[PDB]
């Protein structure tokens, strides 16, 4: 799980890991509040001893990222990405309905 | 800590991993009888997070090597690799001492 980039703009939310060293199956990914936490396990046996490889990562999304719309995804070349869009993003005037 | 080459003829014992992700510090090899295991643990923290890396590699040597003259070197490009000579490579004949 290295971490490629970090991306914070006035639009989206979005950061790149190298997860090429685990399948999809070994990968998880949790967020509770605005912390965002990701893990790879993997572990395999043999008669000739065995094998295990593991991270986790854990960072602090920013305040105003829309965690409703985050979505994760992981390439053909075995990079995740994770993006969410901003909440304040949309510039324009949004009427709000008033409730009687 | 991905193992390259495993190389193994009557002459020498051979493995070569990936360790490049990993400082030297960060990086154990222990013998146990004829078990080797090669491990490395990268913990690190910041404000936004933390990240933590993990690897455990384990293989069993053949009975053939000389386990008092293994040597485990990392060169530059991360790349460790431990090789022993076997008990019986040097073949020419040796006269044995008789005490009484």
């Amino acid at each position: 799980g290295s971490l490629n980039e970090v991306e914070n703009t006035a639009q989206k939310f979005c950061v790149k890991l190298d997860v090429a060293a685990f399948k999809p199956e070994e990968l998880k990914v949790n967020l509770e509040g605005h912390v965002l936490t990701i893990e790879g396990h993997h572990e395999v046996k043999t008669e000739h001893g065995f094998s295990k490889r593991s991270f986790t990562r854990q960072f602090t999304l920013p305040k105003d990222v829309d965690l409703a719309h985050i979505h994760t995804v992981i390439n053909k070349e075995g990079q995740m990405t994770i993006d969410a869009p901003k909440t304040g993003s949309n510039t324009t005037v949004r009427a709000l309905p008033i409730h009687t």
